[PDB]
């Protein structure tokens, strides 16, 4: 064969090549989310596109360093320092600050979450941007954990459409990562889910993340085709792209065969 078959029934990831100015990082949206509201964040169709109905609180771009980790103050003996939340104990104290004064179960306000001043006790946010990998194979994304609710959708038509990344959230439920709080209470550490992807193709990327009450966790990572992994820092990786919706050429539904 002068040329590859292509992937079966067109199961190939749809990716991008999009024209413009290419700018490092990714997008991040904030949007409303009530404090100890632990059922909105466990349907599909919230973390896919409904986020987008409640207020949005604001945003920042050219984000590359994209895990979160975000933890409640103590309020101690000796002044308010963040709380690791494998340090906090009892009713309750953080250890080697002795017994906190302040309530876990109120929100908070900081610039913890990409420098944007919001309450990361109670918020959601959307990531958008496009991920572009340097060598062709699969690459498996994970979370390691979630606390509290989290999806990841990888490819054209599934995080967003091409050349669109500015554009309302589009409906799929169809997620890479799906972490989902489940109403039942359950659910395990390093989820994870796996894309092929061709190099040089830009992948339209999509994670939304949801907290409810105090501490807030999401620690992002790759695996690529040759087995190393790069976790929080994806410079490199990642990148946007403003909207042009009127490049005809942009989406590219099969890059095996492109
Ligand atoms: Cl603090
Ligand atoms: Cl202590
Ligand atoms: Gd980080
Ligand atoms: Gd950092
Ligand atoms: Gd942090
Ligand atoms: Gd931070
Ligand atoms: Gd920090
Ligand atoms: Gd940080
Ligand atoms: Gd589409
Ligand atoms: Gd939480
Ligand atoms: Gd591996
Ligand atoms: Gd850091
Ligand atoms: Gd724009």
């Amino acid at each position: 064969g002068l040329v590859p078959r292509g992937s079966h029934m067109s199961g190939a990831t749809e990716a991008c090549l999009p024209a413009g100015q290419r700018k490092s990082g990714m997008n991040i949206n904030f949007y409303q989310y009530s404090l100890k509201d632990s059922s909105t964040y466990s349907n599909a169709a919230y973390m896919a596109y409904g986020y987008a109905s409640k207020t949005k609180l604001g945003s920042v771009g050219g984000q590359t360093d994209i895990s979160i980790d975000y933890n409640i103050p103590c309020v101690s003996s000796s002044g308010t320092f963040p709380c690791p939340q494998e340090d906090s104990y009892g009713n309750w104290g953080c250890k080697g600050m002795g017994a906190c004064s302040n309530s876990q179960g109120i929100a908070y306000w900081s610039t913890d979450l990409f420098g944007f001043y919001t309450t990361p006790t109670n918020v959601t946010l959307e990531m958008t941007g496009y991920f572009l990998p340097p060598q062709t194979g699969s690459y498996t994304f994970s979370f390691a954990t979630v606390d509290d609710s989290a999806i990841l959708s990888v490819g054209g038509s599934i995080a967003f459409e091409c050349c669109a990344q500015e554009q309302p959230p589009i409906t799929s439920t169809n997620f890479t990562i799906n972490g989902i709080k489940p109403w039942d209470g359950s659910l395990p550490d390093n989820i994870t889910g796996t894309v092929y992807m061709y190099a040089g193709y830009y992948y339209p990327l999509k994670v939304v993340y949801s907290n409810a009450v105090s501490w807030g966790t999401l620690p992002i990572s790759v695996e690529l085709p040759d087995g190393t992994t790069v976790s929080d820092n994806f410079e490199g990786y990642v990148y946007s792209f403003d909207d042009d919706l009127s490049q005809s050429n942009c989406t590219i539904p099969d890059p095996s065969i492109h």
